[PDB]
């Protein structure tokens, strides 16, 4: 609650988290927005983004190989990219809302979940990831923790059609199964709330989820309605 | 008010003998073992973890590199902390002697293991970049206030492997001792290699020659670092 809100948007691949925080952040200089970092990595530019390319072009050749060094350096630039805005952006402002494009959370029990149960990595390399996870997230009180979250619900194929819309050559090749099992585990831990994290506070922290499957471009009123009750009572 | 005091070294080279040593002589000493030694070797997951990473890295160390260097490190930042924050209170003289540091753990074995191919331009540019921030945040408090740099030839060093008995590192080649060898030279005796980190070109070195056996005849090196902490 002090000061900043901060609010992350989640759901699956395509599913349109930066088309609505584009829209959110143009409709008050109080909300600013953090873009994934891995999103950004997908199009001279920085060393993060130079490394982000490589390893996002390697992880799509050989995840079993990449899974690891891929998911760690996607938390970093997160990280950063967070604790980076909360201060710089934002500063004079009543009511200011930082919308995050994902979470720390996300990236792990999402994410690298996903990629273990499906042999991406072995053992060690899940259980030094969580190590690495834990330990950092919690040498940060309570300043990337957030006051709620946003769950953008869509189906797979919604978010397949999506990607060929979007057009990034490499992401074509995603299949539908593939953002199958990221969709169950989105609705496992957002809307059955099955999943147990890690991280105590998490199962309080207030969820709106809305359905995304219409086309909301040219009508989202009432998608923003409910963003603007939901930060209200928080 | 708390000295920290890496002492660096080939392995072998008999730092974990020294730091032994040492830790013996005075209430207000107090030691930093490093964790791949203590995976070297009931406990922990970090143990179960760096036990499980060491032998993959043994086996294909082309794979195994960049996780194994990430996580050697992350386990000395975490390991130096709670020292530093659990030990030496509230001494009138203390110092705290890690074995090796961040900066043996970059600029010596990830380097080393970057030139000998080991990890891509993509895995070295990756693992700096998490070393200059994941320091940045969390391992300030940590800065030298010296080093002390434990010399013994590569030959010492294999003949002590041997001594050691560790029979994961008795197929190590005398070739790799000879790269690591160099790697300490030209940090802490030439001087020559540059850091992003400025405090450490200032930092005090003292060099001591290891090559002689010192177990039952150590009096003299202790002799200097305690004139080296006097400096300090
Ligand atoms: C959508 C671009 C990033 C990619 S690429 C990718 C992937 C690519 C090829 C794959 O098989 C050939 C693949 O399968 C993994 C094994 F099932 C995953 N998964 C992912 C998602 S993992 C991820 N972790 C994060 N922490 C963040 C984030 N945006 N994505
Ligand atoms: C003492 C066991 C740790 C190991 S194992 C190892 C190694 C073993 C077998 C290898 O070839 C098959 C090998 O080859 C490297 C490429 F030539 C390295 N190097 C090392 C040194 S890497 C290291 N990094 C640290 N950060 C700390 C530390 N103590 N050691
Ligand atoms: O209501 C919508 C929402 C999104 N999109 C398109 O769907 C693609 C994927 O959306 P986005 O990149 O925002 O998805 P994200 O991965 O960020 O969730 C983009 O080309 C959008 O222009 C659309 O046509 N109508
Ligand atoms: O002066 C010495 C130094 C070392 N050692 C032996 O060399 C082996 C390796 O030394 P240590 O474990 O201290 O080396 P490190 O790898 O920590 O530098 C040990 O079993 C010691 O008993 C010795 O006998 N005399």
């Amino acid at each position: 609650g002090t000061r900043i809100k901060k609010i992350s948007i989640e759901g699956n691949i395509a599913a349109g988290k930066s088309t609505f925080v584009n829209i959110l952040k143009q409709l008050s200089e109080d909300w600013e927005v953090v873009p994934e970092p891995v999103a950004r990595w997908s199009n001279e530019l920085t060393m993060e983004q130079k490394n982000g390319g490589n390893v996002l072009q390697m992880m799509y050749e050989k995840p079993e190989r990449w899974s690891f060094t891929f998911q760690t350096y996607a938390c970093l630039s997160r990280i950063r990219a967070q604790l980076a805005s909360l201060n710089g952006k934002l500063k004079d402002a009543e009511k200011p809302v930082l919308f995050f494009e994902r979470s720390v959370y996300s990236d792990r029990y999402i994410f690298a979940s996903n990629l273990y149960e499906s042999e991406s990595m072995n053992e060690t390399e899940w259980t030094i990831y969580q190590d690495w996870h834990d330990w950092m997230n919690n040498q940060f009180g309570q300043s990337l923790e957030l006051d709620g979250i946003i769950y953008l619900q869509a189906t797979p194929e919604t978010c397949l059609h999506r990607i060929y819309l979007r057009g990034r050559n490499e992401e074509q090749g995603i299949p539908l199964e593939y953002l199958e099992k990221l969709h169950y585990k989105h609705e496992s831990w957002l809307l059955h709330r099955t999943l147990k994290t890690n991280f105590d506070y998490l199962q309080e922290v207030p969820i709106l989820t809305l359905d995304v499957n219409e086309d909301f471009k040219d009508k989202y009123e009432s998608l923003v309605e409910k963003v603007k009750e939901f930060l209200s009572t928080l």
